[PDB]
């Protein structure tokens, strides 16, 4: 028996001197519990806006982002934790080797009555990826202790969500019904776009909670303590010739997954296009992936489940996420490749060759160039190979060498370094040359 | 938390006739899911629960632990399973049917909840609608909702949840009669061409509202307002998700031959089969809905994600109560299943095949000659064996509402198809 009351949620970070840079109002929904370690759990929304002070994205909940993400203080201006810009609120688990994550205190208004959970821990956040229901995130907790309140600790209307911002907030769902795993072999550079219509994955902490009142003659320095950061998903897709574009996409993926277990992975909430709308994203640059009923083509769809892995065991690179109400493909790859939506990836390279010669005789040199776009990539520096022929060798810095005696065609390759795989290619063939040589 | 849910018609005198537990799956809220709204301007409970069917062991009858609340949904009468309308049962299946609601009040419930050795109760409840989950990972969920007039503590336990709810060996059954099977097909028919195709289903709903309204209470009537709340019009609803394509139908004929039919028919007959139908006894829990408005407006152009299919069930004329039906049963057989969508009963047989018979087996009528036609229905078990009488590719003969055949003035096939509703047919060729 749940009694449904009228409640508003706040978040702080202290117990005292409230106002709207410690503590913000959280949009639960009808599904909120807690109650007594004190343990809690609700629901939102990922709801990407333009906040009106500073114009950056922003979401509703972004402390409880932090919360679960790091172990420091809030700072949005930084590159760790809960972090925005003009084009996309982000979060990153870079900052998150503490045994306990930044705190936080849940107060609840509930039917003119207060009360409070002191000393929170975001255990974990579950994010709903159902075609129906894209982007509903399930919070889970603990609290040390729910305590009564016997007036009011703040001014719930000053310290809340006002008309003006709730009215954004509610025009900032994700409304289009897709979600695409985007899947991408590092090695190969093979991408697949994978339509998901159900599932969820899920960023869990592990906490383990400390069995308080064991008295200790020194005070024990936490109430709790981080276990290892898991971040899976277990997914549903429609999986097929049709579905990725064509037979050859199907069949190639399937060959992929045979020999392929680790993926670039990036899970878009909302899909990606060409015009501004909203989407959230996943992004995990090592994931293990597993879809073993790729080859049963049935009504149930297809499972798919992945594992990201960190790069290091505490180098707290396992994924990320990127939220906007305004992302494109563009941003989207931005974010992928860059970590931020703001941050320029490499999208194209064409080599050219110094006077736009494709011929150059032997032990000649020639240097070679690029035009990276957009000119607004962070990093346009490339590396330099010859993927086809042998009749002439290519420096680190471009610069061509005809051998003096092989003669054919080469095909030079630059290849973006800023983690994009874009590649550029051009044909030079070596001549023989018209020098006069003579048998001594 | 450990709560016990049990309904019943009384307030005292409870007993295993009048009350039952049922078997919340997550809390029962008392705030919720489209409840009742409130005339005269100057409380809401849900929960959820599974069609569970499976055998009585005292009547060897098709059953449900929930089946006062499928009553209180679709019936103002006391509950008589023994009956025709509302919810009703027999040894083949669990039944319920929409002809007796036409009561301002349905049938009254009383919510009562035992929750940590505490007993309260919601006094006077109507059903006002009945969600059904069609999402292939979570088949037959049912969140229920309505309304009562006030929840009242109670300082003592009203009756023994013990003997009064459910025991050990039925809770066993019930914990094995789940529709397992995760497949759902929106069976539906142009009953004018007969033309059938079973569309497979991966998500959505279906609703049944009552669209209640509660009359605002405490205020000053001379004479006393003998209802609380009065229903509103009856509506059965569904927004589904099918997989439709060339190969899901079966064939790309049937695929193609379905966008024609959408294009040029709005109205038809259908059947939501929760759990699939097959020849050997398995769960199921059927929507029948003989009169149904479909639109299936993206049929073309949805190619592999998934395609909206919204249907509206409407009456055949006012006050009819036949907008559909339900049944259910834990040995459905594509057979059974053919009877409840003919006759509203998977106990009583439908035609499935028609044999033209003449006097003798003559087929020499020659000219102006009198022939009396005749059918040898299957099986013999059908409730009902008429046949109507046409003339189908016929040169210069004529039929009457009998089986009498003739052909006037040297001029120079027959078809009899069932009344039944199965629209099973049989013909045969005449000389003439
Ligand atoms: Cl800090
Ligand atoms: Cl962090
Ligand atoms: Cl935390
Ligand atoms: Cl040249
Ligand atoms: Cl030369």
């Amino acid at each position: 028996l749940q009694l449904l009351r009228n409640t508003r949620i706040f978040v702080s970070t202290v117990k005292t001197g409230h106002n709207k840079t410690n503590t913000q109002e959280i949009l639960v929904q009808d599904d909120i519990s807690w109650g007594q370690a004190a343990e809690w759990s609700f629901s939102t929304y990922i709801l990407p806006y333009k906040d009106k002070n500073t114009s950056k994205q922003i979401v509703p909940d972004y402390m409880l982002w932090h919360a679960l993400s790091s172990g420091r203080a809030i700072n949005l201006e930084g590159t760790t934790g809960a972090h925005n810009n003009a084009t996309n609120f982000m979060v990153n688990f870079k900052d998150n080797s503490y045994h306990e994550l930044a705190m936080l205190h849940i107060y609840i208004l509930t039917d003119k009555t207060w009360s409070y959970i002191d000393s929170c821990q975001i255990n974990q956040a579950e994010v709903n990826v159902d075609i129906e229901d894209i982007g509903r995130v399930t919070w889970s907790g603990n609290g040390n202790q729910l305590i009564p309140l016997d007036e009011q600790p703040f001014d719930p209307d000053q310290i809340g969500i006002d008309d003006e911002t709730y009215m954004t907030i509610q025009g900032s769902y994700i409304k289009n019904k897709l979600t695409i795993l985007k899947i991408k072999d590092m090695d190969t550079n093979k991408s697949y776009d994978i339509p998901i219509t159900g599932g969820t994955f899920t960023i869990n902490n592990n906490i383990t909670y400390l069995t308080p009142n064991v008295m200790s003659r020194v005070t024990i320095p936490i109430g709790s303590f981080t276990g290892a950061f898991e971040l899976t998903g277990s997914l549903t897709a429609y999986l097929n010739d049709k579905s990725l574009g064509s037979m050859e996409l199907y069949k190639d993926l399937i060959k992929t997954l045979k020999v392929v277990n680790r993926f670039e992975i990036a899970l878009v909430l909302g899909g990606e296009y060409d015009d501004e709308r909203p989407a959230a994203i996943l992004v995990a640059k090592q994931a293990h992936v597993n879809i073993p009923t790729i080859e049963t083509d049935d009504v149930l769809g297809t499972s798919v489940e992945f594992k990201a892995i960190p790069s290091d065991l505490d180098a707290g690179d396992e994924g990320y996420l990127g939220f906007s109400s305004k992302y494109t493909r563009t941003t989207i790859n931005n974010l992928i490749v860059n970590g931020d939506g703001a941050t320029d990836a490499v999208t194209a390279i064409t080599v050219k060759s110094a006077g736009n010669v494709t011929t150059l005789n032997r032990s000649a040199t020639l240097q070679m160039s690029v035009e990276v776009t957009p000119s607004s990539a962070r990093n346009k520096e490339v590396t330099w190979a010859i993927t086809a022929g042998d009749a002439a060798t290519i420096n680190a810095t471009g610069l061509l060498r005809a051998d003096a005696s092989k003669t054919g065609a080469v095909t030079v390759e630059a290849t973006a370094k800023d983690g994009s795989g874009v590649k550029g290619t051009k044909v030079i063939t070596v001549t023989a040359g018209g020098e006069n040589l003579y048998f001594q």
